[PDB]
């Protein structure tokens, strides 16, 4: 009886195994655009993904992760609200059963169709597993997806999904360039929060871009054909793999713009 996204194991149950689920800095949150504070001290986000080395894509049973080589300073995030340098380890998405839901963060209660999380760890902690034990260990860049025009830079990911349909499947995924997933603007909101799946650790500086990317209906429909089950088990479509907004608990969300 492990956690996942249902009536009996979904987000409202997670606190029994991970009591930090009711903590002081949980994610996601609703971003109240009118109450977010413009902070002139915030710097442009520096996203330096030229040398990224995509290795593999994995169906982990909750989402799919596109993995990177994080054994050298290659793809790194810095600037923004960050001190120091954060290495890209993986990205994944959360999405809905319907276009009207799927994002984790919300904007004035608006839910997007999906949300991309580019996960980075602070190089001062030496690797990811140590970083998650620190309050400034991770920086997750969140990007909303809306359904409209296709995102051409997403298609390589969509087309490999049939090869990783079920939990535990992986496939080689080299030369994937995550720059093709970024909107034009890097304007952002930021706040201190947590992992949005167990273990829900309170180790994340969230950086949520204001500008969404457009993906096609056909692209998100392919997300929705993935499976949360493993091969040889009854089919459970991988949909609605998002945690609802959690209490802000008087954290301030700061705007770069
Ligand atoms: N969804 S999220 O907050 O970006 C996220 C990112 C990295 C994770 C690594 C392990 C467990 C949970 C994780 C959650
Ligand atoms: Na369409
Ligand atoms: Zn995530």
């Amino acid at each position: 009886h492990h956690w996942g996204y249902g009536k009996h194991n979904g987000p409202e149950h997670w606190h029994k195994d991970f009591p930090i689920a009711k903590g002081e800095r949980q994610s996601p949150v609703d971003i109240d655009t009118h109450t977010a504070k413009y902070d002139p001290s915030l710097k442009p986000l520096s996203v330096s993904y030229d040398q990224a080395t995509s290795l593999r894509i994995l169906n982990n049973g909750h989402a799919f992760n596109v993995e990177f080589d994080d054994s050298q300073d290659k793809a790194v995030l810095k600037g923004g609200p960050l001190d120091g340098t954060y290495r890209l380890i993986q990205f994944h998405f959360h999405w809905g059963s319907l276009d009207g839901q799927g994002s984790e963060h919300t904007v004035d209660k608006k839910k997007y169709a999906a949300e991309l999380h580019l996960v980075h760890w602070n190089t001062k902690y030496g690797d990811f597993g140590k970083a998650v034990q620190q309050p400034d260990g991770l920086a997750v860049l969140g990007i909303f997806l809306k359904v409209g025009s296709a995102k051409p830079g997403l298609q390589k990911v969509v087309d490999v999904l049939d090869s990783i349909k079920t939990k535990g499947k992986s496939a080689d995924f080299t030369n994937f360039d995550p720059r093709g997933l970024l909107p034009e603007s890097l304007d952002y909101w930021t706040y201190p929060g947590s992992l949005t799946t167990p273990p829900l650790l309170e180790c994340v500086t969230w950086i949520v871009l204001k500008e969404p990317i457009s993906v096609s209906s056909e692209q998100v429909l392919k997300f929705r054909k993935l499976n949360f089950n493993g091969e040889g088990e009854p089919e459970e479509l991988m949909v609605d793999n998002w945690r609802p907004a959690q209490p802000l608990k008087n954290r301030q969300i700061k705007a770069s713009f």
